[PDB]
């Protein structure tokens, strides 16, 4: 996903 940046927490 990556929501945030690559991580998507």
């Amino acid at each position: 996903g990556g929501s945030l940046y690559s991580f998507g927490l």
